[PDB]
């Protein structure tokens, strides 16, 4: 009855962020580090359909993935590479925050997603910069605590932020939406050095909505975030709306 | 007041599906593809974070963006390479569905969300199947006829999914939500030549939530499956169970 954890992440079996919460899990669960083989927090929840994939596979055991996706290392986790199943995704420590609308692009939430369907609900855990580790690691280990105390019933992934602070001065903990921001419009144009451009994806957009419910809001107040998250992208709330405007513009009814 | 359409797809500047959409839209719009410059069903919504992008224009005109994913390729159309900007992002037409709980994982939508801030509603569009091309493309025309006859008010993304049918045999249109399935869990192995493992992903898991509201009951009847799509990942209602469950087992408070 000691855990069976699958621990991934955007940034490879190396990344601090992953070594750091790998040491922690270790004192109390069996981990494998199914992960990528190197940075991909370009992935989002990409996966490799048009090729097989190749493992390798370190001294100290971490499986790992040549040109993995997070979702790649957690699909081959969980159905081919490890014996028994796991009970549970972990994917993190990331080094930087997972928040708002920017969680759709995300690895490290996409490799957490990739395991919803387990025992126990997966988690990416998300540090808001690059210094305390512990940090992060002192709160997911509370909640993998959490969960063998006593199951959760409602909701298959748990995004989780934590703020870059000593875990003395984390104020407490906060179940929250995810924020969003205005739209992302900048491009950084730079010349080759034969004279093309060639262009950069320029920085997030402004914060729209960080109310205090929000995770942006949160992780600022020094709170860890903890928001539930699905995969259905559907817009509830538009239905009768869209309806009614096809209704009204006379697509798809001939009167 | 000719449309601008940014017309973009999963399967790159020349796959039919967009050539034939490109050829229809042309008749009462300005079109642009900016889409990939070649197969990127499995990149949902990555995007190019750690290298700058390069395009290429083939002799047509098509802006096609190297090594880039749909998102990178509405990015880009978007934000620097049309001009004056679009009113709206296409994109489609896709050989084979964007369903249920695979939306999240298709590239084909991906683009079409990554236009979402623009003045129309996005659309992606899926035919179900490599046949009837101009039956998708006749629906997608009679929405963008809609759009221009009246706004939609409600609904950023319309994720519009066309059964593999000759026109006249498309019974309507059903607003819908996404379906679901149950966990994919197969993993093909192959050796390659010197005997290593290698590992394809396998195929999607039986279908579980196919109710008649849902896209894949709409398309399987013969019907445009139109469902609106945000890109908020919150499962809104786990919040209350998890807020009682951190207090249940002591995580985040003292008591
Ligand atoms: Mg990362
Ligand atoms: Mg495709």
């Amino acid at each position: 009855a000691s855990m069976r954890i699958l621990l991934s992440n955007d940034d490879g079996v190396h990344a601090p962020g992953i070594q750091t919460l790998a040491k922690a899990l270790r004192e109390f669960a069996d981990v494998q580090v199914v992960a990528p083989d190197r940075n991909r927090s370009g992935a989002s929840n990409s996966l490799t359909l048009e090729s097989s994939l190749r493992t390798f596979t370190f001294d100290n055991g971490d499986i790992a993935v040549q040109m993995g996706t997070p979702t790649d290392c957690v699909y081959l986790g969980v159905n081919a590479l490890m014996r028994p199943r796991p009970d549970i995704v972990v994917s993190g420590i990331n080094a930087g925050p997972n928040l708002g609308d920017d969680v759709i692009y995300s690895g490290t939430v996409a490799a957490a997603m990739a395991g919803r369907h387990l025992g126990f609900p997966a988690l990416a855990v998300s540090l808001n910069g690059y210094q305390h580790y512990d940090t992060a690691a002192a709160v997911t280990c509370a909640l993998l605590r959490g969960l063998s105390r006593e199951p959760l019933r409602t909701g298959r992934i748990l995004n989780v932020n934590v703020p870059d602070l000593p875990l003395a001065q984390v104020k407490g903990i906060r179940v929250t939406r995810c924020g969003s921001r205005h739209p992302a419009d900048k491009v950084i144009p730079q010349e080759d050095p034969r004279g093309n451009t060639l262009y950069w994806i320029g920085p997030p957009g402004d914060k729209y909505d960080a109310g205090p419910d929000t995770d942006f809001a949160a992780v600022d107040e020094g709170y860890v975030s903890v928001t539930p998250l699905h995969v259905d992208l559907t817009a509830a709330s538009a239905h009768d709306v869209v309806s009614d405007w096809l209704d009204s513009v006379g697509v798809g009814t001939q009167w």
